[PDB]
């Protein structure tokens, strides 16, 4: 077989943040924020950075 | 077979981020901010950043 | 078989963060902030970074 | 006065490198290689990344 | 006075280097490789990263 | 005077290194290789990170 195999895998970030402001007021939802590297791999299922899926009365 | 693979991979990624300000207001949604990379390999599903599905009565 | 398999694998990362300020509010929900590498490898379920799923009444 | 300064100064560098090869024969020479990043401030004298100012007799 | 000042910094450097290969024959010379931040304020001199001012008889 | 000042200084550094391979061959020579951040701060004399000034008689 000699099958190599990279399944939701990150290598090599280098990130320098400086001086940086940030601010959130959030109900109920989702959010991300900054410097971001990512790898998802999902499998039989909703592959999501920001999900927001239920009820919010304000 | 000899198969390499790479499923859902992030490599090699730089960044500077310098004095970036950023404000976030949110109400049962999704909200994906800076800088961001992102790499996603989904099966039988939805594949999304910033996803928002839900009811909000404001 | 002689086979090599990564799942859901962060190597190699360097950050500097200098003089970051940051302020949350939040009230339900999910918030992800920051410098953020990061590899899922979800395999039946839903795979998500900031996920909010639930009521809230302000 | 009540100044503020920077002479000679690197801030902020982010950097990946990846299955780089290199080779370097040199021989009474000044060689420079790779990612460089190069602040320099020289006052009364030659500022210069490479300098190469010998006798070679091959 | 009152004066903040900066000479010769180097601030904030992320660096990754990954299955780098790298070869030097040098012979009387100066040779300066790789991944490089550099900050110099010379004063009454030759600033300079590689320099190479001797005699070679090959 | 009352006076801040920085001279000569490398704060906030980051650095990942794996599986880099080198191999240095010299004879009467300046060599300087891999990940180098140099904050450098030479008053009345020659700044340089490789410096190769000899007789070589190969």
């Amino acid at each position: 077989v000699g099958s190599k195999t990279k399944e939701g895998v990150v290598h090599g970030v280098a990130t320098v943040a400086e001086k940086t402001k940030e601010q959130v007021t959030n109900v109920g939802g989702a959010v991300v924020t900054g410097v971001t590297a990512v790898a998802q791999k999902t499998v039989e299922g909703a592959g999501s950075i920001a999900a927001a899926t239920g009820f919010v009365k304000k």
